[PDB]
Formats: structure tokens, sequence, C-alpha cells
């Protein structure tokens, strides 16, 4: 009854508030605030799915047009080199979706580009929760993506470092936005910030104190193999290795924008500065998805997908020979499982993208609640040999190579 | 034939459709020689030869956009897939973007890089000013780095910045420096242009504060101005009016990306923050190009001779051009067009801001500068903030100038 108007006022609002496309000959000659204004209003996210929904497919590009361009450079092809420029240019804007006007004119507004990045991170929930699907949101995803990579580019980001002399606010935020190996208390994060720990955030330098990604680092003599060591340690008021153990996303909206990339490129650029000695940097990753992935393929060894669920790791016996076969699942999962060409781990897919070495596997390095029900236990190192993250880079991205150590090679080796 | 093999390493190239969001790790490196090249580059005509080749041969791949054109085509004969389709549009797409944008994007993530970008963008204006750089190759790289820099230059980037005794002198000379209006005399003028019942506001980049880009002067008093020399030349100690005597710009680089028109905007609403009860706002403007608009007419002999500073010494003289050249100056700013706007540039420029032309005043700048640029002459561009939207709406779209009954009383004698 009501309802049927709430489905009724959106279609009304996105004609009245999608700004127009003027015709590429008057392309040189309020209604984004009306936007703005009941996307605010909407209260659950399937009420916001709804209205991204009909913005992506009602207001994207007139595919009628762009065959008339594409088809009009294509009979030129059989004049001048201004009359060829002026029909790609026609093609060009033919090209440019309807939305994307939205999205420039909304940024244009008081608290525009804020609202963009709310905006994005609601769409890629709505995806997550398969309340939008279809190429249009995708094709929308992207655009926005696109504008928000230009404006949160690494020279729009301040490098700030947080310690006990930072506000209580930035610190609820760091402690808050940490899914990694989530914070037991107040005394926990004031260690974190402490002594042989450096905690480095990236702020936009509009919104200064405010973080968007936020990388801890460990001051150890060794490349960590156990996270509890790191996070359960008292260290007092020489550093040997520099390692990474948490790195994470504040705003979800920012997913894709590489501000975990560049977060990485200058904390270590800050850590050379500070320590000029210093050229050991690894990571302590988690696996997640390795367990899922296990018991995946575990579809009599029916024990084994029961008991992999937290309350298998009480017995001594069970844990000692899982060992060996567990380190071996583990090395394919990261080096031979692929999604799409690249490493089928997220995480991996992170760090071999920045230049990393798929260095260690280690056993029972998270023996947490969520280290157990998420990796078995597992961590990896992410060794950066900064003398060769450049090629590794072009390797992995360019050619799909993960350069790996020889004591990962020989888990995929015992594998196959 | 070093900038030819330059570019080539230099450049950035083509990513593929597929790796089109990740940033290489060369093009850090390769960015960074490109910047050492073009600031080796000694004159103006060694840097035109280095962007005429960049814009020309790091454009669009044209081969491969009609492989893209043709590939929708065969996708239209027959009903394919929506995703299948999309796809294949976004590869047109990204086909259609140049080279060089890739270059200006991993420049900018550089220490100092839309610095650069900026200086770049006011050589590539004077290459183009100076006939070094022709073709519409260039034209178009002037409009993809003109975009570029009006989203950096975004008003959500800039800061609001307010300058007072307080401010450093650092400062302070940066923005007498930046004085393209009515230039100051000493340290002495400088502070009384900061000092009570005056404000001076600037915009600075998010990025480098206490760096002006444009500054604006505003005098708070009882009635809208007249004269210069009594606001410039006096000894302040209810505020009723907020008069814009002054707005200059500092980078030639960012020249069309509208901030004079975000700071009138920004500052007026300062303004009303701190007095809620001030509802006057106006311009005191000269009028520059008037002289030489009237002398480029007179081509009656003797008034050819004369106006060029020393006329103004007779009062008989002065007394006898005060009628006709303010009827002359109505015509000149609400008569004279160029391309349908108004001729004068300052005219054109608070005319699209939703100001309306309120007064032509007789012997308002009578400096050297003032009876040279504009026989004495300043006009007064008022804001009225109730109808500042439709007035904005009516100059641009429907090329209409709302003006005062004294002024169209000068145009009905004209």
């Amino acid at each position: 009854g009501t309802e049927n108007l709430y489905f009724q006022s959106m279609d009304e609002l996105l004609r009245r508030a999608v700004p127009p496309t003027p015709a590429y000959e008057l392309r040189a000659a309020g209604q984004c605030a009306d936007f703005v204004s009941f996307y605010g209003g909407l209260a659950e996210t399937a009420q916001r799915a709804e209205l991204l929904g009909r913005l992506a497919r009602g207001f994207g590009v007139d595919h009628g047009q762009v065959a008339e361009q594409s088809a009009g450079v294509l009979h030129l092809r059989q004049r001048e080199a201004a009359v060829l420029l002026q029909a790609e240019d026609r093609l060009r804007y033919a090209l440019v979706p309807r939305y994307r006007g939205l999205f420039h004119h909304i940024s244009k507004l008081d608290g525009g580009v804020r609202f963009l990045v709310q905006l994005r991170a609601d769409l890629l929930e709505a995806q997550a929760l398969k309340l939008v699907e279809g190429p249009d949101v995708r094709e929308m995803n992207g655009v926005l993506k696109g504008m928000l990579s230009e404006w949160f580019s690494s020279g729009f980001l301040n490098l700030e470092r947080v310690t006990w002399h930072s506000p209580c606010e930035v610190l609820q935020k760091i402690s808050e936005a940490e899914a990694v190996h989530p914070v037991k208390n107040w005394m926990d994060m004031k260690r974190r910030v402490g002594p042989y720990r450096r905690c480095y955030f990236f702020s936009h330098c509009s919104t200064p104190g405010e973080p968007l990604v936020v990388l801890h680092v460990a001051l150890t003599g060794d490349i960590s193999s156990n996270i509890q060591a790191i996070v359960k340690e008292h260290p007092p008021s020489k550093i040997t290795a520099a390692i990474f153990y948490s790195i994470s996303l504040t705003q979800q909206g920012l997913q894709g924008v590489e501000l975990g990339t560049f977060l990485i490129k200058r904390v270590v650029k800050e850590l050379q500065r500070e320590f000029p000695h210093l050229g050991v940097f690894s990571s302590l990753s988690p696996i997640p998805g390795f367990t899922k992935w296990l018991l995946g393929l575990l579809n009599n060894e029916t024990l084994k997908l029961l008991l992999s669920s937290s309350e298998w790791v009480q017995s001594e016996k069970l844990v000692r020979a899982l060992q060996t076969p567990l380190m071996r699942l583990c090395a394919w999962y990261l080096y031979g499982e692929k999604h799409r060409g690249y490493a089928l781990n997220p995480v991996a897919n992170f760090h071999l993208q920045n230049g990393a070495v798929l260095w260690r596997i280690n056993w029972m390095a998270d023996v947490s609640l969520r280290g157990i029900t998420g990796s078995c236990g597992l961590m990896a190192n992410y060794r950066y040999f900064l003398e060769e993250t450049g090629p590794n880079s072009t390797s992995y991205l360019g050619s799909k190579i993960i350069k790996a150590s020889e004591q990962v090679l020989s888990l995929v080796a015992q594998f196959q």
C-alpha cells in the first residue's frame, strides 16, 4: 500500500534528480542535492540496493547512439585528421553513462565525495549480499571506483603515525576497524602503539586525522613465525626485521584504489629514514578461506570435515599428525590454486602484486578461535626484498608468476 | 632526436585492458625521467617541441579504436548477451583514452607532481599563445590536462584562509606580490589591508597550506563605495556593506578552473557567519581596456593625444568629459559584446557570478594606472544574494545583463 508508493517515488526522483546528457554539439554550454537527500532518508540496505539497481540500468549509455558513432568512425576510415578526431570524440562522448554526470555534480557539493565513498561502500555491500546483480551495476561500480581512484591518489594522502598522544577518537577508529587480529582492551591498543611497534595510517589531505587504511609494524630481531608472540608481548622503552602483522581498510568504499599498496611503499621509506641499517622486511599474514577451501574439497575421512571446527586443536596427537599434510595442502592453496589465472587467496594476491615472495608457511602461527577456524592455525610470511619488488610485481601482474622460497616449493613438490 | 627516444622510454605504456587498474612498478621511474628532462629544457621553444610530440605521438591508438568500433557493431547484428556487449563497449571506451593521460596521472603521485603539471599547463598555454605549438592534438591534450587540474583544484580540495597581521610575513609578501588590481605601496599599506574594517581571504590547496592560489580583498563599510582611494588610503579604528575591491589569481596553469567564482561564494558565507545582519554585498571593480577601446574608436584627434594621464590636470577638460565618457562607458559595459557575452573581462566575471551592473563611478581611481586604464572610471557589480542564482543563469544561458536605472539611462543617452 505504502510500499508501491516508495517504488513509484524512486523512478520519479531518478528522472528529476539525475542530470540530463546535453547534445555533443552543446556539451560546452539542485537536482543532485535532491538525490543526496532521498538517499540519506533510506533506512535499510535493501532500499538503497533498489535505488542503485535502477540508476545503473536506467541511466547508463545509449547503446543505439554508440553503434551510430562506431559506424560513423568506420565510414571515415574509407578523410582528414581533424575529421577522424571529431567522430572519435563523438563516440567517446556517447560512451559516457548518464549517472557519471550525477556522481560528478554530487562531488561539487559540500561533503559530496564523502557521500560517494559511502554510496560505493553500500553498492559493494548490496553486491556481496546479492541484493543487486547484473553487468549494469558492475559497470556503475567501475565508473565510481575510477572517479574515487583519482580523488584518493597517493599524492593526496598524508602518512600519519599513531602514538598514545593521538586523539582517542583516532585510536577508537583504528581499534574498531581491525578485523585481522582484534584488539582485546585499551591496554592492548596502548602496547600496539607503544615501544618496538609502529602504527601508521593514510588520511586524505582534505580530512586530516581520519584513517582510510591502517598498517601495524613490529620491530623485531627475526622474521616472526607467531602472532601471539607479537600481540601478547611487553617490550621495554637492536631491530633486525620490520614485520607487517596487520593491514586494514577503514573505508570499504575505497576497496580497490590501491591504498594498501601505497601504504606499505610509504611506510618502508619512513622506516628506512628512521633505521638506515634495516634491510629485512616481511609480513606475517593470515590465510583466510583456507579451512573453507579444505572443507569444500572434503565433499572414514568424514571425521576430518567434522573435527575441523576449532575443538580439534585440543588433541596433541591429531595436531602432530596433521602438520606435514595441512602444510602441503596450504602450499598448493597459495601457489597452485588460481582464480582468473591469479592467486586464489585475496591476501596472497595483495602481497604478490606488491612484489612480495611467498617465503614461509607457519604451522600453528595463530592458535586463536578465528585463526584455527579461518586458516587451521596456519599463517604465511610474504617477504619484501626491496631490490626486486619491482620485477616481482611485474612478473605477477604481467606473466601471472608467483616467486616462492624452496620451503614453499618443496611442499608443492610433495603435492601433485 | 633525444625527445623521440626519451618519450618512448618516459611515457608509461598503455596497460592491457585486464591490468588497467594496477600501477606498474617502472611507471614511477619512467615519469621521474620525464620531469627531469622537462626541467632541463631552457627556452619555451624546446618545451613546445616536447609537448607537440607528446600530444601527437602518445594520444589514442586509432587502429584499435576501429577494431573495437567494428567489434561492437558485430555484436549488434546478432542480439548477444548484455554483459558481452558492455565488456566490448568498455574495451572501446578504454581504447579512446590517450596514452599521455597515464603520464599526467602517474606524475601527480610524485612529490611536487601536481605543482609540475600546473607549470606544464602554464607553458602549454604559452606555447599555444606564441603559436610555437598548433594542431587539434595539442588542443585535445590541453583539455585532458585542464580536466584533471579542474578536479584537483575543486572547491572541496581548497582551504579558505584569512590574512591578519598574525600571518607569516612570507604569506603577506606572497599576497602583496600577487596584487594584480591596485598595487601595495609599502608594508604599512599591507598592514592596513589586513587590519580593522578589512577582510583578506585566500585559497590554498589542501596539500600546500599557506600558499595562495587566489586572493580576495573585502572592505567593511557603511555605504556602497564609489572611490578606491577612500578604501586603500584610509585609517580605520556598525558595518552595512561588504565591498570586494580586489581579486587576484597566482597560477597561469589554473586558467579556467573557476577559483574566483568559488572564493566570492565561500567568503560571503564566511562574512554572513561573522555578521548575520549583513545584507549588502557589492564590488568596486575597475574597467580595464576601456581607455584602449575608446582610443581605438577615435580612428577627435586632440582627445586621441590628450587621453594619456596628463589630461586630468585641467579642471575645465574633466568637467566637460563627465557626461560623454560615462555614457560611452555604460555602452562599453552593457552594449559592447564579445561572442555574445560582455566585452569587458571583469564585467563578464561578475555577471557570470550573478551580479548586477549597478553603478558607474566618475573619477573613482585617479591613480596613474586608473586614468590610463579606465579614464578614472570604476563600477559597482552588486550582489543581491536572493537573485544571484537566476542572474547567473540568465547571463550564461540567454546572455542577459541585469542593470540599474542609472546605467540603463546612460545607454538610453547613447
